[PDB]
């Protein structure tokens, strides 16, 4: 039987990236309502680090790029990394 194999996509907290840009990037990025991200907005912000999805790793690597494309060209420094699920 092959075993399930998924990668949580994880973003981590900083002091620079602005709370909305945060929100843009779960709804846009991880299909989240605007309340699903606005918790896990809050969530990574008082915890260090949250999870955003659970995706096969290609999949995974895919959302992780995304976020960093996007966050870089608009001037935000936000990390985003992947961890087996
Ligand atoms: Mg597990």
């Amino acid at each position: 039987t092959q075993k399930p194999s998924l990668y949580r996509v994880l973003i981590l907290n900083d002091d620079y990236t602005p709370m909305e840009f945060v929100v843009y990037v779960l709804e846009r990025f991880f299909n989240k309502s605007r309340e699903d991200a606005t918790r896990i907005m809050l969530h990574v912000h008082q915890n260090g680090v949250g999870v955003c999805g659970v995706y096969t790793y290609e999949v995974a690597e895919t959302k992780v790029a995304q976020v960093i494309d996007s966050a870089r060209r608009h001037q935000h420094p936000l990390q985003c990394t992947m961890e087996k699920d």
